[PDB]
């Protein structure tokens, strides 16, 4: 409460920097901060990288254990935009899990957002076209503005749309 997930997400990693390495967590506890952690991801505000949480330490309590393989595999279907990997655990997950149901729009926005960063940052992309950007995220031409505009929003990236060409320009966007 009176807070956001992403940083509620700082604070779980910053614990993990202030605790001596005699941690007095466990791998219980870190199978729940781990899973903790990537809810919180998979809310944020702030988390677009992925990767790294993907493969932090923290992480191996509940790969090595299958323990949260269906949250695992759906923040890796996030970090690669991989829309037919996250449509088949959204498809299970979401239904099940009355918070992801509550934010099923929020999860498939975030890796729309986060597919078309990535885009634009490793192809060096500077202008798109509503079309492209559509076929990235599945938004039909008529309502995908409104998604790039929520990037922009989160502070991303420093862009234009160009909703009257049907287009966009980027002029700069953080790191993946």
């Amino acid at each position: 409460f009176k807070n956001d997930f992403n940083s509620f997400y700082y604070t779980s990693l910053l614990y993990l920097s202030t605790l001596e390495p005699s941690t007095s967590i466990t791998l219980a506890e870190r199978q729940q901060l781990a899973y903790d952690l990537s809810i919180s991801a998979l809310l944020g505000d702030k988390i677009y990288n992925f990767g790294e949480l993907l493969h932090h330490p923290i992480m191996e309590t509940i790969v090595n254990d299958s323990n949260y393989d269906w949250l695992f595999q759906l923040l890796n279907a996030l970090t690669v935009g991989d829309f037919d990997k996250f449509d088949s655990l959204i498809k299970v997950q979401i239904s099940k899990i009355p918070i992801l149901a509550q934010h099923e729009s929020f999860l498939r926005q975030k890796i729309c957002l986060m597919t078309l960063i990535e885009t634009v940052f490793v192809k060096n992309i500077r202008m798109l076209s509503f079309e492209d950007i559509s076929k990235a995220t599945h938004l039909p031409k008529d309502n995908v503005e409104h998604l790039v505009m929520r990037a922009i929003s989160l502070g991303l990236l420093k862009g234009s749309i160009d909703q009257v060409n049907e287009l966009v320009t980027i002029s700069w966007v953080q790191p993946r």
